[PDB]
This record gives structure tokens, C-alpha cells and sequence, in this order.
């Protein structure tokens, strides 16, 4: 059986949106640009803060200097951190601590990885903490996914190889970073956004320790 399940954060655990959409709101208020609503950040689904702030600018047909454009980017990331205050057990995803909870009452092992650079706070926020074996640091990471590097570490940090456990992702760039670990992926979402060749879940309350070891049974046949 598996040894390790490698979760990802954003969109398997929760999601982040509501709070990136209160910040850059928060800061297009202040600097008084018009637009900025959840269809807009809707949008922003993945999309790099630099780029997510060169859309704002462009609702108003904004050119700011280098400097500025630093500022405004570090002023959305100091929102940020104050929107995700807000942060509770109420943001988990259904079957999730359920999962988390079969995982380690089995003595499996659980790591977080996510692209956050704010994961240890989030999983804080949540009550996750004392669930996770380990969290691969985003920042250590020589590629970003769909690059298998943070998968790789994931599993090392809680002593796995890659080929021992199960990945958790909803994004198709996830997917393929944990194809390329070794590690087997469960996505949560749609076969036209994350591909047509691996197991998936239509939401998270599918996730059960159950169907885990299903899937990890019938896919070493
Ligand atoms: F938290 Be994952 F990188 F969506
Ligand atoms: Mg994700």
C-alpha cells in the first residue's frame, strides 16, 4: 500500500481566492480603479502577482515606474496577509480533515505540496497543523510545477521515495509534476482541464482513504 499521501494546497485542501480577491480589491479601492469583482479575479486563477497586477493596472489603462509597480505589488501581499487572518477550520474542503485524520490514524504519511508561500500559516489557521509529517518549502524549489521538484521533496521530507505515495492536485501543471516524481496522481476537477490518462474526482468529498487504496490497488495491475 501507499506510504505517503503529497497534498497540494490550493484547491484540495482550500482555496485562496475569496482572500486574493478581498486584497486586490482592498488595494484597487485605494489607488481608485473601478472593476475589481469576483468575476475579475476569477481570472487571476493561477496567474503570478506581477501579471495579476499589470491586469488591474490595465482596467484603467494604468503606467506606473519600476518602483511603483514594486510597491503596488508588496502593498496587494501585506492585504493578503491581513485578509487570510480571516482564515478558519470553516475554508476546509469536504472530506478533507476526514482524509487527513484515516491517513494518520493508519500511520500514513502526509506532506504539503503547495506553491503558498504562506502554507505553515494557512494549515495554522485551518487546525491542520498537527496532521502534516512535513511541508516542502516552495522557496527551495529550483522549478516551479509542472516541474516534479516540490513533489520530489515532499515525499523525501517525510522519508518516502516519490514511487510510494499518492499526489493530490487540481491544477493540470500539478498533475504533471507528480507524473514526472514517480508519485501517482488523484486529480479533483475535470478530464478537459487536467488530462484524459489519470484517475479523477469531480470534488474533494471523493477523497476517502477508501478510494485511495482502491485506486493505488487497481493501478498496480
Ligand atoms: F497549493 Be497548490 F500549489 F495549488
Ligand atoms: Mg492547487
Amino acid at each position: 500500500m501507499f506510504k505517503a499521501v503529497l497534498f497540494d494546497l490550493d484547491g484540495v485542501i482550500t482555496d485562496t481566492a475569496e482572500y486574493h480577491f478581498r486584497a486586490w480589491k482592498a488595494l484597487a479601492e485605494e489607488i481608485g480603479i473601478n472593476g475589481v469583482d469576483r468575476q475579475f479575479n476569477e481570472q487571476l486563477k493561477g496567474v503570478s502577482r506581477e501579471d495579476s497586477l499589470q491586469k488591474i493596472l490595465d482596467l484603467a489603462d494604468k503606467k506606473v515606474s519600476a518602483e511603483e509597480f514594486k510597491e503596488l505589488a508588496k502593498r496587494k501581499n501585506d492585504n493578503y496577509v491581513k485578509m487570510i487572518q480571516d482564515v478558519s477550520p470553516a475554508d476546509v474542503y469536504p472530506g478533507i480533515l476526514q482524509l487527513l485524520k484515516d491517513l494518520r490514524s493508519n500511520k500514513i504519511k502526509i506532506a504539503l505540496a503547495s506553491a503558498s508561500k504562506n502554507g505553515p500559516f494557512l494549515l495554522e489557521r485551518m487546525n491542520l497543523t498537527g496532521y502534516f509529517d512535513a511541508i516542502a518549502d516552495p522557496a527551495e524549489v529550483a522549478a516551479s510545477k509542472p516541474a516534479p521538484d516540490i513533489f520530489i521533496a515532499a515525499a523525501h521530507a517525510v522519508g518516502v521515495a516519490p514511487s510510494e505515495s499518492i499526489g493530490l492536485e487540481d491544477s493540470q501543471a500539478g498533475i504533471q509534476a507528480i507524473k514526472d516524481s514517480g508519485a501517482l496522481p488523484i486529480g479533483v476537477g475535470r478530464p478537459e482541464d487536467l488530462g484524459d490518462d489519470i484517475v479523477i474526482v469531480p470534488d474533494t468529498s471523493h477523497y476517502t482513504l477508501e478510494f485511495l487504496k482502491e485506486v493505488w490497488l487497481q493501478k498496480q495491475k
